[PDB]
């Protein structure tokens, strides 16, 4: 980020301090958990509104020492009242503005939000799991302010979960019980929680619904399709990604070595001896090294991150992922409970700054082998059948003579959004009770008010609605301000936290209540659909063909003769 956008991040770091200072309150109360008491506070909004906040409430052991890369285990209850009214670490990771090695792996933590903790009527529960690659994110309020949603009667719970390394680790031997996905399971644990506990805060432990935003839909769907957490939650909205995305899951097994010969590992690839060398680690000197391990053939064939969610090599109690996410969808218990999907209009074109730091990334188009779906092809991406089949890809992006960087941009929106949706809608029409699944498509672009995934992507000043634009209209974040009623980033927020809520009342959206009055006709998708229609979310909000249909359609066509994978 450049020298300017840090000093800018700065005083905004200091002007949340002495601005969430002012909107504390000193109305503590005290709410009883399963493992003890904990003590909260009011809050107020910049909008003039207030909730009570519980931050740092702990569901699981800190995963340290021993307990480092294995499953969570419960947490320690407590016989006194535990201090909630500050927030604990986030979990370890690069600082994706300042660059430096930040958090703590004691990040095991929760925060429950509403605006009323005494309701006659329990109130539908909303749980947000935060995106960041499975490598960055937290709960914390100044990226994550619970602010627009509890002018909602809602409950809000946003969690926390191992990053990196400590959250996805991988090792083959059933001896060493780190078969994967720690971080899922610690997931596992704050849904087992919220189901448990959200009543002591005017929850409905019969009306949850789970969201959340690129790896935390990814996250969602997970918690759709394992055993683990069957019937815990009744309602999921998946923004922006999915379990099928190319980058939502990695075969890590080997990467385990390659992280331990990057830290000075010498001996053998043997899952023992660098499980023994791991557990020893600083644990910020293992996530320091995490953007060195992805050989230049793996970054080739699109693997976005060394460690993430994977298929766990051998049985556990705990296991989360026993087969891969396709496979999942099949027996899914998520596949029957209400559901919410969509994208932005322009999802690729966060990658902007990106081809500036690589260029000659746009003459990947040239033969587009290395978009390929990995099933459909080898390593060094040589084959003569992934050329034709990149020859289709090309077909559907490439407008003219030349790949421009515009042309890249719309592919990656397919290849790592459009694409993967599609390909779960069809595979979940034929294991599914019926239940609806609803789809939108965000197209509102304004930039007098913003956040902070702007800032990490040098993203300022750059037309068209990115991956995460959305988020501005869920959350408060430090770099916000209030906005006027009448402003059409007021409406958004409104009507963006109305849908949410109203999906998660019913599993539905109309809920007239709103400004927005209502032509809109939205129905699901049905199976013998050619054509999805979407809510497309701008300043009007209008139903409409989904204006991908066309490429994902080409997409499709590489299947042809594999229709088994598709």
């Amino acid at each position: 980020v450049s020298l300017m956008e840090k000093l800018k991040w700065k005083i905004k770091c200091i002007e949340n301090k002495f601005l969430n200072y002012r909107l504390t309150t000193n109305e503590t109360v005290v709410a009883e958990t399963e493992y003890g008491k904990v003590k909260g506070v009011k809050r107020l909004t910049v909008y003039d509104d207030s909730y009570y906040s519980f931050e740092g409430i702990p569901y699981a052991q800190p995963p340290v020492g021993e307990l480092r890369f294995k499953a969570p285990q419960r947490p320690t209850p407590w016989d006194g009242v535990r201090d909630c009214c500050n927030h604990k670490d986030k979990s370890v990771q690069v600082d994706f503005i300042t660059g430096k090695v930040c958090g703590s792996e004691d990040c095991l933590y929760l925060s429950v939000y509403t605006n009323n903790l005494n309701p006659e009527t329990k109130r539908p529960v909303l749980v947000y799991i935060h995106g960041g690659g499975f490598i960055i994110g937290e709960n914390h309020r100044d990226m994550y302010g619970p602010d627009y949603f509890i002018k909602k009667d809602v409950v809000l719970i946003n969690i926390q979960y191992r990053l990196g390394a400590l959250g996805f680790l991988s090792l083959n031997s059933e001896d060493l019980n780190v078969p994967g996905n720690a971080g899922l399971k610690d997931q596992v644990m704050a849904l087992r929680w919220i189901k448990n506990n959200c009543a002591n805060f005017g929850g409905n432990p019969d009306n949850i619904t789970v969201f959340g935003e690129s790896a935390g839909a990814a996250s969602t769907h997970y918690m759709m399709l394992t055993e683990q957490t069957r019937g815990l939650f009744h309602r999921g909205i998946l923004m922006s990604g999915n379990a099928i995305c190319p980058w939502a899951n990695t075969q890590c097994q080997h990467r385990a070595f390659t992280l331990a010969k990057l830290a000075g590992y010498k001996g053998e690839d043997n899952d023992k001896d660098v499980l023994e060398f791991l557990m020893k680690a600083k644990p910020q000197d293992l996530i320091k090294l995490e953007e060195k391990v992805l050989t230049l053939e793996e970054r080739t064939n699109k693997v976005m991150f060394p460690f993430g969610p994977t298929v766990e090599p051998y049985q556990t109690a705990d296991c989360v992922l026993p087969k891969h996410p396709r496979e999942m969808v099949k027996t899914a218990w998520g596949n029957s409970i209400p559901t919410m999907m969509g994208n932005t209009s322009y999802e690729g074109l966060f990658f902007t700054s990106i081809l500036k730091q690589m260029p000659l990334l746009v003459k990947e188009l040239e033969t587009c082998v290395n978009f390929v779906p990995s099933e459909l092809a080898d390593a060094e991406r040589t084959a003569p059948e992934t050329l034709e089949m990149g020859a289709k890809i090309k077909k559907a992006h490439v407008t003219g003579e030349t790949p421009t960087a515009d042309n890249f941009m719309d592919l990656c929106s397919h290849f790592y959004f459009w694409f993967p949706m599609h390909r779960l809608l069809q595979l979940r029409f034929n294991h599914t009770s019926g239940t609806p699944v609803y789809l939108y498509r965000f197209d509102f672009d304004s930039e007098d008010l913003i956040n902070p995934y702007r800032i990490m992507r040098s993203g300022r000043g750059v037309k068209g609605v990115s991956h995460t634009d959305e988020l501005t209209y869920f959350f408060w974040n430090q770099l916000a301000k209030r906005m006027p009623k009448e402003s059409r980033e007021y409406k958004t927020i409104e009507r963006m936290t109305g849908i949410w809520t109203q999906f998660a009342t019913t599993g539905n959206p109309y809920s007239n209540e709103i400004e927005g009055m209502e032509n809109v006709s939205w129905d699901p998708i049905e199976k013998s659909d050619e054509v999805y229609k979407c809510l497309n979310i701008s300043d009007e909000l209008k139903m409409i063909d989904v204006p991908e249909m066309g490429k994902i359609k080409q997409w499709e066509s590489m299947f042809e003769k594999h229709r088994d994978l598709f």
